[PDB]
DNA sequence: CGCTAAACGGTT
DNA sequence: AACCGTTTAGCG
């Protein structure tokens, strides 16, 4: 067990995942404002959205490479 | 296991 | 500060 507390793993709802994915198809990168807006719309934290987008870009790149 | 959320150390 | 590349880990 890590010495430093980690954050609990967020479980996204179906609506949140749908909306995150619709954002991603439109824009692969968000401005600060568009990110902080999407977080508010989905009742997520700014960092949860930032992280989701970052990890989603990793997945996107993996799949561009096949 | 596999998908992926969060963590690490480095990079822009 | 946001990102990258990659790792590490939660959990269905």
């Amino acid at each position: 067990r890590a010495k430093k507390p980690r954050k609990a793993r967020t479980a996204f709802s179906d609506h949140q995942l749908n909306q995150l994915e619709r954002s991603f198809e439109r824009q692969k990168y968000l401005s600060v404002q568009d990110r902080m807006d999407l977080a508010a719309a989905l009742n997520l934290t700014d960092t949860q959205v930032k992280t989701w987008y970052q990890n989603r870009r990793t997945k996107w790149k993996r799949q561009t490479a096949v």
